[PDB]
């Protein structure tokens, strides 16, 4: 009972959730964990604090308003390193006299500066990569090559420019984020271990490649235990949400009244914004189906005028936020029109829901390439090269490819092989269970 992990996610939903899920696994294995949330995120959730995972607050330098009150991404990341370094140190110091002092920092790989704090205090230090091995390996090759990528990549020759992370195909876009994803590797060799939110059997070749450069430990998927291995019965869902849902049994009750495989689920995660023009092509394409579409509140204005009040309440539903795990497990879902965020992707793969891939930016084009041509679990929507927009007829065609065709019948069979592979990996003797055991042993 000696070890104590302080877990520091990048402060977005897609990073907080896999960190929190990993903490529930460590707790089941007997390791105490404290999750570090920024003050702004803490004061927006109002989390429940009678749980097996404690919460500490740190500062990114923007406690009042959060990221949206920062001038720029570069200012934000630099203030986060300043304020985060000082406030992580503060948490460590505050726990020193305690029964269980902090012994280990599991920090988001996006934040390599946390390793320096961990090393100043003599702690175990491990970066946690929330993106899959293939993406991280590609970023690692570019970091080694001063930020450039010569296609083709000898070890992954099937990758084309349009399959790379958007930083490589959209020149100069988001330079602060591009620098951040490359600098994940500035010191990762010096960590005790390198953790990855994936499972070995999903990316055998890429995991093998990346491990030659640095031993990594796959400890995923971070899907709650009740849906896969079921060894942790208290792990029944995602219980740290930055977005409010209208308590929606209403959403799952509505899907219960629908025929099997008949509903098109559409969602673009927590962050990605589509333009007016892209929302128009989408709204038109999906209106040819029974659909369940999450449109985030801030995105509603970009819908075509009067769209929300001409959804026929019998076949279709538009939500502000969904219980996506429960949706993706419901039998009424025929396919998942997704932006290919890695959590939505792994959730789709493991629930056996075939995908329509509409990637937007950072690593999503990679996940989209793997969904279609490696895991063969869906089709990527075609976007016009000059305009960059996926037009309504191309979106409707891709959904039909996944719902009905001969392609369709194949991608169903292929996507259900992955649930069992993950269950095996999380069960005793599996790849992920052993790797988590190795990490727990080192921490205590
Ligand atoms: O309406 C929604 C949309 C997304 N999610 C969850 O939010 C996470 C989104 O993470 P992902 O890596 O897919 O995308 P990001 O939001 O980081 O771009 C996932 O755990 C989804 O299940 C949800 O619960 N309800
Ligand atoms: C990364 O930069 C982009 C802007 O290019 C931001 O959208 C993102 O900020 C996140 O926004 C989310 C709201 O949709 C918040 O949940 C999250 O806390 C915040 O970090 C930047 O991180
Ligand atoms: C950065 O750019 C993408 C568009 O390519 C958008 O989806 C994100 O919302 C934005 O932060
Ligand atoms: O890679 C991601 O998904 C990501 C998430 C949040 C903020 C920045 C990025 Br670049």
């Amino acid at each position: 009972k000696r070890g104590h992990v302080l877990a520091v996610p990048y402060p977005t939903q897609g990073h907080i959730t896999p960190f929190r899920q990993f903490c529930k696994r460590l707790h089941f294995k007997g390791l105490k964990t404290t999750l570090a949330l920024t003050t702004f995120v803490f004061n927006s959730i109002n989390p429940d604090l009678s749980g097996p995972i404690s919460i500490a607050t740190i500062s990114d330098g923007y406690d009042h308003g959060g990221f949206e009150t920062a001038d720029s991404i570069d200012d934000y990341l630099k203030d986060f390193k300043t304020s985060g370094s000082k406030t992580i140190a503060d948490i460590i110091q505050k726990h020193q006299t305690s029964d269980n002092p902090i012994t280990c920092i599991v920090y988001d790989a996006f934040l390599p500066w946390a390793l320096d704090v961990a090393r100043e205090f003599g702690l175990v230090a491990t970066p946690f990569f929330t993106q899959p091995c293939a993406v991280n390996y590609v970023y690692y090759l570019s970091y080694i090559n001063n930020g450039s990528l010569q296609l083709p990549i000898e070890e992954l020759p099937f990758l084309e420019l349009q399959d790379l992370p958007s930083f490589f195909s959209v020149s100069g876009s988001y330079p602060a984020y591009f620098e951040m994803v490359l600098q994940q590797f500035i010191n990762f060799e010096k960590a005790d271990f390198v953790l990855v939110n994936s499972f070995q059997e999903l990316e055998l070749h890429e995991n093998e490649l990346w491990s030659k450069a640095c031993p990594v430990l796959t400890i995923g998927p971070t899907i709650p235990s009740i849906y896969l291995d079921q060894r942790i019965k208290s792990d029944t869902g995602y219980d740290l949400n930055l977005f409010e849902s209208k308590d929606d049994s209403f959403c799952i009750n509505w899907l219960d009244t629908r025929p099997q495989g008949s509903v098109v689920y559409v969602a673009f995660g927590s962050m990605a914004q589509l333009t007016n023009v892209q929302m128009e092509e989408l709204a038109s394409a999906v209106s040819n189906f029974s659909f369940l579409w999450v449109v985030r509140s801030s995105e509603e204005e970009k819908l075509p005028s009067g769209f929300l009040e001409t959804v026929n309440k019998e076949k279709s539903l538009v939500l502000k936020w969904s219980p996506q795990l429960q949706v993706l497990s419901n039998k009424a879902i025929g396919c998942f029109l997704t932006h290919c965020g890695w959590n939505s992707t792994m959730e789709a793969l493991t629930f056996g829901v075939p995908m329509v891939a509409m990637p937007q930016w950072t690593d999503q084009p990679m996940n989209a390439k793997y969904i279609q041509d490696v895991w063969k679990a869906g089709v990527r929507v075609k976007t016009e090269k000059e305009s960059g927009i996926a037009k309504r007829e191309e979106i409707e065609f891709s959904i039909k490819e996944v719902m009905e065709g001969e392609r369709s019948k194949e991608m169903k069979k292929n996507v259900k092989k992955w649930r069992d592979l993950a269950v095996k990996s999380l069960n005793e003797g599996g790849s992920t269970d052993t790797n988590i055991d190795t990490f727990v042993s080192r921490v205590q």
